[PDB]
């Protein structure tokens, strides 16, 4: 109890990611309170799926993460039943209608080639779509398709980058590069 960590991440997202992220926590037993460099990684995953699906037009995106597990299952099962899109194996994040397939968005602290790799491997998923960004401002996208406009990508980056800046001023960033 009373780390840091823990007291950065409630200053640093929004009320809403940290419950969210509280809530997710708690729901596969784990502690915010202990675990904390994994409660930072969740906010930043879901503020990041959150800014993502706000940088296409009005009705592009159903999001999936951030949803307790039941009801994100049961809109992948209508987005599925109705589209004809094959049923991923794991919960994805986002659902594109635009380009009418999943988004597996991730981020990481490694380089963008291993991240991919393992989330491809892992995924076996043949139609589902991923996006990965770094805390460096790399990304890596299937078939090279990146999906949203440069700017939007552009403002994700600023903001990972800017995440790590505060953790790094804190001391704080060396212990959590080194939990992933
Ligand atoms: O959806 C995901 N996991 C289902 C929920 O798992 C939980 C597990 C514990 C509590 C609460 C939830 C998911 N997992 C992952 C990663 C790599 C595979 C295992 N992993 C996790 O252990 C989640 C921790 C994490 C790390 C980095 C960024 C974001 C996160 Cl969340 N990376 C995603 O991008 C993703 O979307
Ligand atoms: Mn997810
Ligand atoms: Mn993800």
């Amino acid at each position: 109890r009373g780390s840091h960590m823990e007291d950065f991440v409630r200053q640093c997202f929004n009320p809403m990611i940290v419950e969210l992220a509280e809530k997710a926590m708690k729901e596969y037993g784990e502690d915010p309170k202990i675990e904390t460099n994994k409660f930072a990684a969740i906010c930043t995953h879901l503020e990041v799926c959150f800014m993502y699906s706000d940088g296409g037009s009005k009705h592009r995106f159903e999001i999936i993460e951030g949803r307790d597990r039941i009801m994100a299952w049961t809109v992948v099962n209508s987005i599925c039943n109705t589209t004809g899109v094959e049923k991923p194996k794991f919960l994805p994040d986002l659902y594109d209608y635009k380009e009418n397939r999943f988004i597996e968005i991730g981020v990481t602290r490694r380089e963008v080639h291993i991240y991919y790799l393992e989330k491809a491997n892992k995924i076996k998923s043949e139609k589902t779509h991923i996006h990965i960004f770094s805390f460096t401002g790399e990304e890596m996208a299937t078939k090279a398709d990146y999906t949203l406009d440069e700017e939007s990508r552009a403002r994700i980056k600023t903001r990972l980058f800017t995440i790590r800046q505060e953790m790094a001023s804190r001391s704080l960033w060396d212990s959590f590069r080194q939990s992933e």
